[PDB]
């Protein structure tokens, strides 16, 4: 009946012979009361990607932002962004009322993370966080502290580990939440007593979460676009200067920036020549998502974008 199998202490496959598996595997028993054995027959289906090795190591004016833009703000993802939105109205006016995140940017981080459910990635997750974690020195700990996260969430949101697909950093459903974000972020939006990331209202509710927690002021300005040029200041994200530096500079603010003193000074590359804006708080809260100005320029003007379309 009961098969302890205590004397079959190694697991084969790609992971065979990695002390970081063997390791892991103490850990999660030590600290969590998981088995070895169960362990041991699950990461012993896990595969080592090269793929996702090769992917991690991998990460004018031309028109630079025109191109970035346009590989998200086009007929079809507006188009089903009015189509996401209008379905998911409810949950979105409930976040906004809950988390003081306005509809606009919940919906365009779910458009420009997976086309609102359409690509939400095919890796499983167990492949590419075992990877990561036992064949991947530099982020190794980072990783491990996910697949660690990873198995706990599957095991109360009572998921088979195997079953779960998504990107080639592990990240999950509408949102593209990482295990670490599940666990810090995510909430049962539904109201079902569960947290399923691949559940749309969930995923509402969680990126909403995962904005207020990160310091989104409800209806504060994100970013007001500059008259004039800053050739001699360095730009990006995570610049800082105050409002008379910029000023100084050559700028001056297309709408009164209020109360606001400081600024990141933001550079878009439009072809003809450079766009400069003044970066606020809830522009660099936007990169909490994804550390990238065109990624956070992109999410904000797509939902801007799906809003009027609503409006026709
Ligand atoms: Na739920």
């Amino acid at each position: 009946m009961v098969e302890p199998q205590h004397n079959v202490m190694q697991m084969g496959g790609d992971f065979a012979n990695n002390p970081n598996a063997q390791q892991f595997i103490d850990k999660m028993v030590n600290k969590h009361g998981f088995d070895r054995q169960q362990l041991q027959e699950i990461l012993s289906q896990a595969k080592r990607l090269d793929s996702v090795l090769r992917l991690m190591d991998n990460q004018g004016p031309n028109g630079a932002w025109l191109r970035y833009r346009k590989k998200f703000i086009t007929p079809d993802n507006v188009q089903n962004g009015v189509v996401f939105w209008n379905q998911y109205e409810d949950a979105l006016n409930r976040a906004w009322q809950v988390y003081g995140v306005p509809p606009e940017i919940i919906v365009g981080i779910i458009g420009v993370e997976t086309r609102w459910g359409r690509v939400m990635g095919k890796t499983r997750i167990l492949d590419a966080l075992a990877t990561l974690s036992f064949n991947y020195p530099r982020r190794a700990e980072y990783f491990s502290g996910e697949l660690e996260t990873f198995l706990l969430m599957a095991r109360d949101e009572q998921d088979d580990p195997l079953n779960l697909k998504g990107s080639f950093a592990g990240a999950m459903g509408y949102g593209q939440f990482m295990p670490s974000s599940y666990k810090q972020y995510a909430v049962d939006f539904s109201g079902d007593g569960h947290i399923n990331l691949w559940d749309p209202v969930d995923a509402i509710g969680s990126v909403a979460n995962y904005f207020k927690a990160h310091g989104w002021v409800k209806g504060d300005q994100v970013a007001v676009m500059a008259n004039g040029q800053a050739p001699g200041l360095p730009n990006g994200f995570k610049t800082k200067y105050s409002i008379s530096q910029l000023a100084a500079a050559g700028l001056t603010p297309q709408q009164p920036l209020g109360n606001h003193q400081q600024a990141s000074l933001l550079r878009l590359d439009v072809g003809t020549g450079y766009q400069y804006w003044y970066g606020l708080p809830n522009f660099y809260t936007i990169t909490r998502y994804n550390h990238s100005t065109h990624y956070a320029m992109a999410v904000w003007q797509l939902g801007q974008a799906v809003a009027l379309a609503r409006v026709q």
